[PDB]
């Protein structure tokens, strides 16, 4: 099956994805001298205060932060978007060094790791309806630089030794992802794919301009998960992003001058 190595990883994924090779892929490289300015954008409206999370679990690839999307409760809408899109989970790509880890890159800058806020659009009803339309999901992207601790991560940090393997889960009910957004929510904004497989391409990007800061003790602690299993020899989970694809026949939007 697939994965981050060098027998199952990014350049393997075609054959069974052939979307990989696509017109809407995700990530990309951002060239902010080619972004150009949209003073239609609106600003984005990001609506957490009533965010239900519930359970972390280690998937094999990332570990998702899940949240109870069965109402209206944190909400993404403006922005590019028509419509309202509920979060339905959070996770992290990242890199073995401080020097790698994000997807998308930032006039090819790669930031040490990066955020991903999923969301879907409640006119479709459900996840599963809406990855099978192209305006199905919207991702908030925000890129993580070491420096100084993010505060908000720490629960998350604290918690990685509980989920070390993958298929294990640990409840994380009362997490309030506010505490992981950077002070302004400038940004740019393309169509684009998920970046694992099945590599839908659903995704409406919304990736901000300025990155979070998060201590080098709290990104070494991502890198002490696991790709294996319980029982099943080491594999560290690091380096479980997608490097940048072809832009084909995109724009990128700036929400900011
Ligand atoms: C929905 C989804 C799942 C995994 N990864 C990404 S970027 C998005
Ligand atoms: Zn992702």
């Amino acid at each position: 099956h697939w994965g981050y190595g060098k027998h199952n990883g990014p350049e393997h994924w075609h054959k069974d994805f052939p979307i990989a090779k696509g017109e809407r892929q995700s990530p990309v490289d951002i060239d902010t001298h080619t972004a150009k300015y949209d003073p239609s954008l609106k600003p984005l409206s990001v609506s957490y205060d009533q965010a239900t999370s519930l359970r972390i679990l280690n998937n094999g690839h990332a570990f998702n932060v899940e949240f109870d999307d069965s109402q209206d409760k944190a909400v993404l809408k403006g922005g590019p978007l028509d419509g309202t899109y509920r979060l339905i989970q959070f996770h992290f790509h990242w890199g073995s060094l401080d020097g790698q880890g994000s997807e998308h890159t930032v006039d090819k800058k790669k930031y040490a790791a990066e955020l991903h806020l999923v969301h879907w659009n409640t006119k479709y009803g459900d996840f599963g309806k809406a990855v099978q339309q192209p305006d199905g999901l919207a991702v908030l992207g925000i890129f993580l630089k070491v420096g100084s601790a993010k505060p908000g991560l720490q629960k998350v940090v604290d918690v990685l030794d509980s989920i070390k393997t993958k298929g294990k889960s640990a409840d994380f009910t009362n997490f309030d992802p506010r505490g992981l957004l950077p002070e302004s929510l400038d940004y740019w904004t393309y169509p684009g794919s998920l970046t694992t497989p099945p590599l839908l391409e659903c995704v409406t990007w919304i990736v901000l301009k300025e990155p979070i800061s998060v201590s080098s003790e709290q990104v070494l602690k991502f890198r002490k998960l696991n790709f294996n299993g319980e029982g099943e020899p080491e594999e560290l989970m690091v380096d479980n992003w997608r490097p940048a694809q072809p832009l084909k026949n995109r724009q990128i939007k700036a929400s900011f001058k």
